[PDB]
């Protein structure tokens, strides 16, 4: 019969609410619960048997890291009922790569996690949301989505919701991965091109259920005549491990890398990351000798998502071998 | 009746080294000189009249306010000398879409500016360097090139230094621009197929010769449960303007917003940019209220470029509504 | 005031009409007329006084030569008129790029002619084509979007109707051209970032008044083992020029070429184009010496693109030589 | 204890020259031979114990469907040899997007079986060529290369070999794939992103051992004003299949219809594709009624792709409705 789909709504462009119809890029996030969200929906019926819960009504710049706990432990929950078969969460698209992730590598379940947001919000004309959330509930209802890990259901593709990043603004096509989507959903059909290659979901070595709080991992911005200001004052602020947001392959200033090696020997791992992510990735010992200073490289992963790896990993693990080895498979 | 180009070198993986042939990603930069990579391409000479000229031999990741102005210097020098028909510049790739813009803003000339670097050594196999250099004196010498502003010639592309950025690690199609190419240079020819609409070089209300000193501009990046820390410490150490990097249309998290405020009314700039570098640009009034906070908007430039352009124009003022139009011009 | 803006309806999916909201893809083109779908978009009134008039009823890729010509020589006559201020053109998506281009060489006025479609039935959720006209108007009452020649209005983006392309089917963001966008539409205002290189307009030597009937060009395709069976048979039927749509470079089979040179002798044009669409241009004498059999290369036009401007070319010139100097200008 | 990897030359770019160092796109092909190729490249020697073998000396372009036989039975040979571990095709672009697909249709092996290519002649400056078949053999003596199919290894980049296509035509980055990059191959080393969904070598229900003779297959390409005339050319000369390359989602002009139906009913299979190649694909009773008209929808590939897939299909069965499970399926 029809799958048990359980819509978690999070708040949201998706969730928004504008002046007037030709308002597509100004607007109020998180203005419409999720009852409301479903009720746009008629079709929605034909599609699984749909329930909705609100889990928070934010705009996802502005959430936290036990935001994100309290997200990822209501998932857990839902998971390991019999009663639900697929999830759908309604997600801000600001940091809705950043929650992907996160869910990838915590959720040891290989029941259908998608998350869901929209680039207009459903007051607009020509509103992306309606298609967006049919998609997703399509999505979360299909046996073929069992085991493929997290995914993102917009503009009709299926993204994973590993490396999928808000790579373009204002337009709908906003989610772009630098590996490609893994399909597409179209008219309630999903039809597949691709698989993923890393951990995620129930072959993940971490757990939702273990996880407490996470540790302080803070992102700084390398540019011409950068100075080491931002890199010890996020230190000294508590930060367990900082992501060096570098030029090309996770370059370092000259002047930068005497802080970065005293702020690695005070315990604070140091994650070699870039701002060049359209595609490629930072190699390891390429502009820096990481095994000499005892650094991590991010591989491919952006800033923000290699935050999140960086996060989930020290709750199981401070060495830095095993960190980079971490970031090699997931 | 060859045209004269001089060759301005200032390091970066052109003039790189590795330990062997097969090593395309792991080398030393800067540490060929000028002459050296003249010699290499002989039918430089079939194209026009090179002279070469070392000033400086960096990696362009470690770059200072200083050697910007130095190198914005020695090109004025240059270009009104009678003697130089085109310019072309070997700088590292790292940095080379800052120095490209800075370029493209302070250079009051109509003579061809041209920016080059090359993602492989010169060592390694099928290393991209010559006829980087090749294309970028063809272009320099090509009288088609002149009044269009700065140029960057790598991967057969003719790039417009505005908006041209490093988008992808290790590949020779590392630069890309959310608007597209110019132009194609193949076998000597340039071919073109659009024109910038920006304000550039000669119809730039900026000019090198008149600036003597950059205004320090620093950039805090923003994602989920970022703190204002390193924005109240980059303020603290002399930012006269700061860069927000922020999630999707460069919003800004509800705890960073009371500390960009009080920044502001202590006199710090906040330009709003975003980590969404593949399209689109950042709306004002769209996710905070610019107008009531008396704060910029970036604009379609990324965070680096942003910085460049902020730099520059608070030489001529400090009145925000001046540095917004500014933004939305060049 | 009031910009006087004109909706020339030819039909499309625009107009089309799906059996319920889900569907997106499978519906029934042309069925919807100018007036309905004018009065679908109220705001429409605060952007200009607008004015709907049918011209056809077709879905695009069933189009003739004469339906161009009937489109062409209204456009035409309204850019005559002074109670006439922009122009606008809903069309279906298929052909869309051809009568975009042809529009671009044939209406010599600098009054702003927009061409806009949608992928989704105005039926479907999250109908892309209200927000398409929407644009479409706003772009069209612009004074900044005179002289740019003839533009399309889709996914927020200012596209050139020389080189916009259907490049990826279902999504939204199907057309991209390999120059980019010329900008970006947002909220009703327009947002320039390059300007085209390209003869267009009020700039063109050719003029829709003097066109009565258009000459007969066709298209082959090329492939491995393909044989002459398609150029002979399409030459034999009346075609004036043969468009090559070859492998790589406009790379044509050693099988083939006896053919092309035979039907070369017998006046029929042979251009070299390719099926190679996302970027670059053939080359002239690069795969083939063109000079040797005076054969014409289509440079970065595509097959269909290819067609349109030879259609019109040889309205004025049967010269291979002054055919390839407008190949190289348009 | 070296891996052991043949190299099976059949001309090409890579075995290509130009005049000169400065000629980069005007050159002839097949002009070196494959111990000549091998030579230029020692370093191969540290991956791998190689062998070459010049299995033919053609530009790919007037490749034939014979040639394509023999070098699949001389594929097959090897891949049953214990003294083989990977197999390496230096091939001409033009075609390699036809012969990578065929192979991986047909060769029923798991090992390593690669397809690689250069844009730029071995003669000219910074020719990609070199790099190109280091990567080759480095991801053919690769342990974790067996399983994944055809693999084509250009641009620092792993493509698959069923859905990578030669869509940029001059650059290095000539071959693009709409699902993305499976991974990267850099310093010798394999990085792997994303796995086939799709059925190939090993499990594909076709082998080149039971393949004596290939099905005509031919291509027809749609436009504006398009007339069944090269439709019926095709058909009356051979083709046992058309490949329909039409306009949008494989539309079908009202005017070429009736032909099409008439050509179904004399067995001629008519298979849907689009010439719309960067995303998306056709849909099966979308555009037409395929189900009525028992005509084939050929998906996401190309019409040089599907005819590959039709030609190896049609030796199987002429079942139309198995026709379009093998359309969906590989
Ligand atoms: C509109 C786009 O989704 C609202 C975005 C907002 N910053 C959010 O909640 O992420
Ligand atoms: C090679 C890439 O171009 C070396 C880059 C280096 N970090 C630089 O000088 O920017
Ligand atoms: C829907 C997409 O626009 C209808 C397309 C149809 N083939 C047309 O009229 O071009
Ligand atoms: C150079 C591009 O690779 C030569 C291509 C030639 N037409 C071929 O052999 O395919």
């Amino acid at each position: 019969k029809l799958a048990n789909v359980v819509i978690l709504a999070t708040g949201g462009t998706i969730a928004g609410a504008g002046a007037s119809a030709a308002n597509s890029a100004t607007y109020q996030a998180a203005k419409v619960g999720v009852d409301k969200l479903i009720a746009g929906v008629p079709e929605l019926a034909d599609l699984a048997n749909v329930r909705g819960e609100q889990v928070m009504q934010i705009a996802s710049e502005s959430i936290t890291n036990d935001d994100l706990l309290k997200l990822g432990k209501r998932v857990a929950e839902l998971a390991d009922s019999n009663d639900v078969d697929g999830i759908v969460i309604t997600h801000g698209t600001d940091t809705l790569e950043e929650t992907a992730y996160f869910l990838n590598l915590v959720q040891k379940t290989d029941k259908p996690i998608v998350v869901v947001g929209s680039m207009r919000p459903g007051t607009a004309m020509s509103a992306d949301g309606m298609l967006n959330l049919y998609n997703a509930v399509a999505v979360a209802s299909n046996k073929d989505s069992r085991g493929k890990g997290v995914l993102v259901t917009m503009n009709d593709e299926i993204q994973s919701g590993r490396d999928v990043s808000k790579s373009i603004n204002i337009k709908t096509e906003a989610f772009k991965s630098a590996w490609g989507p893994l399909g597409m959903v179209v008219e309630g059909k999903s039809y597949w091109f691709r698989l993923p290659a890393k951990r995620h979901t129930v072959n993940s070595e971490f757990d939702i259920k273990q996880i407490s709080s996470l540790p302080q991992v803070d992102i700084a911005y390398s540019y011409g005549n950068v100075t080491d200001t931002a890199y010890k004052a996020l230190a000294q602020n508590g930060a367990k491990a900082l992501i060096h947001a570098g030029t090309g392959n996770g370059s370092v200033s000259s002047r930068v890398v005497p802080a970065l090696q005293q702020l690695r020997k005070n315990g604070t791992q140091i994650i070699r990351s870039s701002h060049v992510n359209q595609g490629g990735f930072v190699l390891r010992n390429a502009e820096q000798p990481d095994d000499k200073n005892d650094w991590v490289v991010a591989h491919d992963l952006n800033p923000e998502k290699a935050r999140i790896l960086a996060m989930v990993a020290m709750t199981k693990t401070q060495d830095s071998k095993e960190l980079q080895r971490i970031f090699w498979e997931y």
